[PDB]
């Protein structure tokens, strides 16, 4: 929750570190609501669970070379959310 | 397309310039604001008392009923959550 704005915060400002330019206003909301699909969740969520055994909580950098695989571009943090609350589903440990 | 043209409009005309970094967590935290499922619910409720299931609901119309419960300025997600669940009983949205 706090993690997760301190992520978007932290991408919003390393992006932008003088200001938010009207011309990327589209690609900012765009970017904001990019969601995986369900076929790509389940994909990502097979490919970690083929990977781990439990004794290592899978952290949000594991999830996000796991998506990035799939996605071929640097994961958003809603995109590492919607694969760490699918692992959650099926009792996954995490890290976070 | 129209939510998306809804907020993309909202941003433009909030920040004609530029947003600048001091309202970065303002904005982030405005765009991710929902409303509970208990409200959610609530805004529903008042709609469904007040119309008669003809005339289409408005934005407005919504809008209105959330800020009574919320006591604030509703987002347009605010808003959309109660349309969605209006329209999960066949109330009509003027949008």
């Amino acid at each position: 929750t706090t993690t997760f704005m301190d992520n978007v915060l932290g991408w919003l400002h390393k992006g932008y570190p003088e200001g938010v330019p009207p011309k990327d206003y589209f690609a900012l909301l765009a970017l904001l609501k990019r969601s995986l699909t369900e076929d790509e969740v389940v994909r990502a969520a097979q490919a970690i669970l083929r990977s781990t055994d439990g004794q290592s909580p899978v952290t949000d950098d594991d999830i996000r070379n796991a998506v990035h695989q799939i996605i071929e571009k640097e994961p958003t943090a809603e995109e590492i959310n919607q694969v760490a609350a699918r692992l959650a589903s099926v009792g996954w440990p995490l890290a976070v």
